[PDB]
């Protein structure tokens, strides 16, 4: 699946619909980024710029002008075409093709932006700009307003009101359209297929990085060239470190392995976590921690629906975890007291769920302590985990265990749809998958 | 292979050996880098910082102080240890472990650098600093010198002489040690193995990006997690674009495919280019252009040795190319005149060779028009190419063809060693390899 | 006269009255300014900061917070008291005295501003700030908003709307109160008294700078320590240069001298220009140019009233000037055509009138081509001039003559009040004043 | 007196004589400076720029290039001429006149500096630059070096060594030439004449600022338009504040008045302090403190000579002060112990002497605790003072007294010359001068 021109158009109109009359919205592209010396990282367009343009070039600015409640138009600044530059660093849209390709009214050369932008802004009342987002953008916008302010003898005037569009735009991205969901559904399928391959490929003696390569190859072959975030393969005690990306260790028979990987497909992010035995068979100590994390996930998946919140479902997961850990002797005392003492926090120290979208940790307001009432169209992760440090004062068999199980869901009219259930998580189904592969 | 502690030590002493008495050299680490929102790219240490420390953390500064011709010592500023931070973003060396692990005399907290650095610099005559390399570094160094200048009532004084260490350090990196060469030799083997796999895997109907995934998987499985540069898979007319990285097109039976990929192994870069038929069989038009590019490579490999230069070997390649193109009717006129008219340049528009090392386009002085006399220990690429644009006024059969063949060599006492000959380039050996794979 | 506490209070309330509910206005003080090395210029408070505080310290910020339509309060950040610092660089208000002295609700240490300001702004909808006014201020405000934006996990939120208060505040300053006018009336008397002294003191052989010293001494003795702008004493051909401040030349018998000086009294600016013979007797050529400039001034003073504009009165002055210059042969042709050709502009090349107040070139909107309808309370200068360059192609006797006559007026309910008529401008009254002094 | 072209030439050659072969020295002019809105302070050229050019324009850069030990030349960047701009903001030298007027080899337009400077610097080994002196200068120089560094394919190269010229240039300014001394001698005469006038004019009932106006008028009439520093008139308890410039108080019969004023004449600074009774007659308590300060000055003036130091003469002054204060009961205990306890410091808390020159607090190295051996040609102030705070626990009659007496001297071959003895300081000679004036 993909995002059509029509959808990019609707999004711009949805934004403009909310802008005041006599205003201009300025959305800048991401700068290129050095990796070392003159070699650069693969380009990643700014998410908000991408959201409105589907245009993957740097040195580009969308300008949406609203004259009144029925009049508005779009100017794109982008790089001019250049034979030399393209024979080297590759094709560019240019100005001729831009209006038709991107559905914008006008297209001007980025090199002229300092001589043009202030003219577009002259006489307006409001300018919507994301201050401090990019330095070069602030330079451009401040430079344009200075011309207008100091140029009253040339009958210029600056908009006196600047407004952050980020709250507005991020509220928009918080609610996914059917097109967005179809794309995310596929990023789900692709990411899940990679996690299955990792489970099937893993043998003791392989390195954590070998499963990374397997996952990335799978993303790639389905047309998801880059991951959504730096992949984590934490075997053994490395699984207790939430952002472990060294992936440098030999995987040992007896250890668990926590794999956290996500693809980026048409800009949208998959994000799955699966934990499993390197030797294909859970031990009793591993099962005892795993069944608690799994029940937390399965209950959350039953509970997530419109009307509830992340805060609320989290309360149910806390209860499941404290109760489970008491029964294992990892915690001692009354369950209810232990909850009010947050006794779980040394072992489960992150949130249950985050928004998912163009960014893996997606934009949108959570509300105080994530108490926001969920509504259909919201996409989020469900990711309970338990992490018992190597030197935790608990029964020995639980020390140095890190387990997380993460799924991606979308809130629907009567509950949620699970986008990542195509990769197994029930421990017997994991063990069966892995036994199958060792045959073949 | 790898780089030992001893080697990192020697390098620092080699630098200090050249510093003046009463001086301090300041080498800063690379900053982390955003990819989108709060997710970051995989960390890539500054090459010069890596060269002297083998230390892959940000927020770290090497300070080498030379008191006189026999007295000198090293202070490392690096991040302090922090349980919380490491449970999240992963392990850190800290100050306790640093002196022993990295072979430095002292280790201080980066957070204290503003309160400490000016003390280290007080009373010196010279400070070696790479101005404009990183903004945060310039802020730190300028801030330290301002304290010293304005603090004469506290008996402080600033070094009045600042010197760029980059010329000195890059001259050092231009000459590889036996350890460096062993590492580069393996980056050669790994990169070559990937290009062979790409040749064996390619079928018509596959996308350019599918061969990218095959190459990256191969790098990964040999412990080269990231490439040295953004991989190019240019099939058909896409091969005429020198930095084509979209890799988005279906590969067609009849087209050639130019694959330019390199691994990064222990920090050092492989860089290979191979061009071949998507269907495993060169056409006559393809052979006619390929044999010219290949003869250029084979002659260059015979000629490269101590005493000659890149400029000089390039002259021989120009002659081979002009002569070849005349015989095909791509160029008309006297060969010698055509050379003095640079008639080849529309078709071969980049250099023959670049330095290779910690950076793929490696540091070191080429001399005017790359006329520098080569010496043993120099590592460089040999990469002739011919690119006939789709709309070139030449016989039709040559239009839209892009061919390059690149090998990595090291200059030795009596010639060069080819690090990448383990992947085939003779057209019959390419066709044989590909026929073999299609069986299976 | 002076400005009371009550007036400073009213001004703040007038500003707040116009702010939106749930907003904060941030007004910063001027930075100290180096003259050479470590010696600084006399401090000059930012006019807008002065306008609301009457507080002549740097490192100070007024914060006016509007909670709703009946609730609002003021926090002043200012420098803490310090015995050492004051024994050196002089007294400071501190925080204890500030609420009572300046009539503000709270007073905090400027050194704490980064730790406090974001707390004041948390949860508001609008912040009024003058962007690009001072660099240190922008750093402070951007820093405060970044904390609030990135701090949603600490239940912080930034105002999404920033608004320039300058248009609002400058509209306020455009209309002077009775207190302001009494002060300006005295700045008028003082400035006029200086121009009379200059006329009485001038002999041929004195230098232009000697009359500067006389003027400044007069300002000083009436308690106007500094001038409003750099004083101009342009004798002879130096009078053709509108901002001639070298004042370095010997004044010659036969030349005219244009003196443009203004005092600064309680922050408010006088601005007078008078031109006169260095030898106390106008020649015929001087009278012929002088009578045109004078009639322009006298007619303008009759015409200036509520209902008309500067543009309109300027049209009458153009007519007077073109007609006068035709009769002298300086211009040739029909008067009406010459006006439509702007034939006067080589000789009268600046505006007739500028707003006067806390700044000599005072704030407030002129409207296109200064067409704004005048209203009572507006203070402005009336300053026609004619400047015949030394090499102008006109009759010899007019070359190298520069004459301007400037008065300060305030628009009243039925016309204007002249604040500077206490210094003579009729040529016979100038000559009489000067003859009297020579006795002284 | 004044500074000739020849002297400016010698100074440049003296600098070049010390530069390395293959180097360029870059000396930038001062930027204009805002006072309020669009009105600016009187221009004050950077002292070091003035020192080598005698050129009082902004947007100007001296470039001294040293090719070898006998070859060197000067390029001045300065503002181009412009009719419009000069008819407004006044005359400019331009490029045509500059070589002859300023004795430089070449003169280029400042507007071209970014396109030219890097060409001048290309291929050099050293560039002398004052980093952090002015922001615009650092931008220019960093910009020029970046072009050269990144432009090796255009056979450019940057000087790898940057050196601060300030230590070198300030050592030069520390030793005044006969021309400089003649100028300083006159700045002495002028400043002294102002202090005499202040003594003769002062009556009780006058304000501190009235004597400021008298002093400035005197500076002005001798052709010293601006003071060297912000004038201090501290009567009564205001005299205990070392940098008291409010000068806002009525001068009371019975109080002392400390006047600290200095002129700026041809760029060079006078700096005199005199203290005296507002009513022309010292009381006994005033005499008792005054005679200690005066004996300190008179002994210092006998002692200052080549071979001694400021530190050393200061030791003698400490002894005089401690002994004097003991005899008055202001200090109790053994004199020698009290000295080793620095018991004087609450009452005499600044240095005895500072370098004087183009800056009042002039450049040049003092050595640790001002221990530098004095040599002929050094110009410095001699300024002992005693300041008894209003709430000091000492006999009542001494509280709230501030007395300083400052003279300017130049070290000669066999002692010093007093430049400011033309204004009286013996108390009977003060009282006589003041009685004479009252007749006016
Ligand atoms: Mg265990
Ligand atoms: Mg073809
Ligand atoms: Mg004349
Ligand atoms: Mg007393
Ligand atoms: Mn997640
Ligand atoms: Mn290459
Ligand atoms: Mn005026
Ligand atoms: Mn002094």
């Amino acid at each position: 699946s993909e995002i059509s021109r029509q959808e990019f158009q609707r999004r711009r109109q949805a934004l403009v619909e909310q802008m005041q009359p006599g205003s201009a919205a300025l959305i800048f592209a991401a700068p290129e980024v050095t990796r070392s010396a003159d070699s650069e990282y693969p380009y990643r367009q700014n998410s908000d710029f991408w959201y409105f343009t589907g245009f993957n070039e740097p040195e580009a600015v969308l300008v949406l002008i609203k004259s009144d409640d029925t009049h508005n138009h779009s100017v794109l600044f982008n790089r001019v075409r250049d034979l030399t530059a393209e024979i080297w660093f590759g094709r560019r849209l240019g100005q001729d093709a831009a209006p038709e390709k991107l559905g914008v009214d006008r297209a001007l050369a980025f090199s002229e932006i300092n001589q043009q932008l202030y003219q577009l802004l002259n006489g307006l009342d409001v300018v919507y700009h994301a201050q401090g987002e990019y330095a070069y953008a602030d330079v451009i916008v401040n430079s344009a307003l200075e011309k207008l302010r100091k140029g009253s003898r040339q009958n210029l005037t600056a908009p006196a009101t600047m407004i952050d569009w980020r709250p507005v735009v991020h509220e928009m991205r918080l609610f996914k359209s059917p097109e967005e969901i179809a794309v995310l559904r596929r990023a789900g399928e692709i990411t899940a297929m990679a996690h299955t391959r990792a489970m099937e490929k893993c043998r003791p003696g392989m390195f954590e990085y070998h499963l990374e390569g397997e996952i990335h190859h799978e993303f790639n072959r389905h047309g998801a060239r880059y991951p959504s975030y730096n992949t984590i393969v934490g075997s053994g005690e490395n699984g207790c470190i939430l952002h472990y990306t060294e992936n440098e260790c030999e995987m040992r028979d007896g250890d668990l392995v926590l794999i956290a990987a996500g693809c980026e497909y048409k800009g949208y992010a998959g994000d799955i976590t699966r934990t499993f035995p390197v030797n294909g068979k859970f031990t009793q100590a591993q099962r005892e921690i795993y069944d608690i994390v799994l029940e937390s996930l399965e209950t959350s998946l039953r509970l997530y629906r419109p009307g509830t919140s992340i805060l609320e479902v989290t309360g149910e997961v806390v209860r499941i975890m404290v109760s489970g850990l008491v029964k294992l002797g990892i915690l001692k005392g009354d369950v209810d007291e232990l909850i009010a003492q947050n006794a779980h926090r040394p072992f489960f120290m992150h949130g249950l769920s985050h928004w998912l979208g163009l960014d893996v940790h997606d934009v949108g307001v959570y509300g105080q302590d994530r108490s926001r009432i969920l509504e259909p169209g919201m996409v989020l992760t469900v990711e309970p985990g338990l992490y018992i440090a190597p030197d935790a004062e608990v029964p020995e068999q639980y020390r140095g265990i890190g387990i997380r199980i993460e799924d991606d869901i979308v809130i629907t009219e009567t509950g949620n749809e699970n986008l990542t259930a195509s990769v197994v998580k029930k421990p017997e189904e994991i063990e069966a998958l892995m036994v199958a592969a060792r045959k073949q």
